[PDB]
């Protein structure tokens, strides 16, 4: 309440503690987070969207994503939506952006995982679930976000864009579409190969802002800040990133414990009878996170020199706690 008020002081801010946030909204951290963010950036002033069908359309979101699944909760996305807001007033991407844009991306990371099940799209095709002959085993959970999502939007009580432009829907719906396939881990290394290339031929005005010419190379910023913002956990606090990596790790090790039951193959870091912690964040740091990071900081350079260096500081704790 009071407690709430002061945790959002810090709404525009990386140190922003979501943990906190959900303790003082009856467990309903998406849906507070991604008010205050769109009454902060008064997207619902610009997009005439009642405060009513806002709420429900989010209530329900987050009611859809699944609170006996350790990691992939509502809190995780309320996490990536807030880190996303931070990232677009990098003071390098000043004024790149449309609205529709911002909505987009905001947007996309609110939906980005619901109805998530806990298991990894692999786990998916190798059990042949129905979720996997739906996609053809292509972005399994990553489609199913999109459709849950823009499919709560189809009734008139949730219609959150109902007041936008026909050809603005189409647009936000290509941009979320694309934002959200981006997320899927087995694209990451192509996302980061394009975005060291977009980094390679960087154009700024004289001020140090970025210059994106194209839709194409908007959008390609736009799903590569999504998916650093999906990878932030290593970038927080030690506090608020050691409770991310218990939580990823207890989701992790229910899984191995779904395919040791089935007879299947125990997948590596889903092991908990072998697999070490410690090790795991080390290797996630220095084989994903922090080349990631390092290009983005590239990007947008110097604006995430502190994250890059709360990055080293968290890497070399995790390695300091390895025998
Ligand atoms: C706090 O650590 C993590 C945070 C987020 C993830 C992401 C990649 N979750 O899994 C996927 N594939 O979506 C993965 C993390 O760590 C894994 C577990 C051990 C090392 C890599
Ligand atoms: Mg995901
Ligand atoms: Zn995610």
């Amino acid at each position: 309440e009071d407690h709430l008020a002061k945790e959002l002081e810090d709404l525009n801010k990386w140190g922003l503690n979501i943990f906190n946030v959900a303790g003082y909204s009856h467990n309903r951290p998406l849906t507070c987070i991604m008010y205050a963010i769109f009454q902060e950036r008064d997207l619902l002033k610009t997009f005439r969207i009642s405060s009513d069908t806002f709420i429900t359309y989010m209530m329900t979101l987050e009611d859809h994503y699944h609170s006996d699944v350790a990691y992939h909760n509502s809190l995780h996305a309320a996490d990536v939506a807030q880190s996303t807001h931070v990232l677009l007033s990098t003071p390098a991407l000043d004024a790149v952006f449309t609205d529709l844009e911002i909505l987009a991306a905001i947007f996309a990371a609110a939906i980005h995982d619901v109805d998530h099940p806990g298991v990894s799209n692999q786990f998916l095709i190798n059990t042949n679930s129905e979720l996997a002959l739906m996609y053809n085993d292509e972005s399994v959970l990553e489609n199913h976000h999109l459709a849950v999502g823009f499919k709560l939007l189809q009734e008139e009580h949730c219609d959150i864009f109902m007041n936008l432009t026909k050809k603005q829907r189409q647009t936000l719906r290509k941009m979320v579409i694309d934002m959200v396939l981006a997320t899927d881990m087995s694209k990451h290394m192509s996302l980061l190969a394009d975005l060291k290339t977009m980094v390679e031929t960087k154009k700024v005005t004289s001020s140090g802002v970025l210059l994106l010419d194209n839709y194409t190379d908007r959008i390609q910023v736009l799903r590569n800040m999504v998916h650093c913002a999906d990878l932030s956990n290593p970038t927080k606090s030690l506090e608020l990133y050691r409770q991310w990596t218990d939580r990823i790790m207890e989701e992790f090790f229910q899984q191995g414990d779904k395919e040791r039951e089935r007879g299947m193959e125990i997948s590596p870091m889903c092991d908990k009878h072998t697999a070490s912690v410690e090790k795991s964040q080390v290797g996630f740091i220095d084989y994903i996170v922090h080349p990631l990071w390092e290009t983005w900081a590239d990007l947008v350079q110097p604006d995430a020199q502190d994250i890059l260096d709360t990055l080293e500081d968290n890497r070399n704790w995790y390695q300091s706690m390895i025998p």
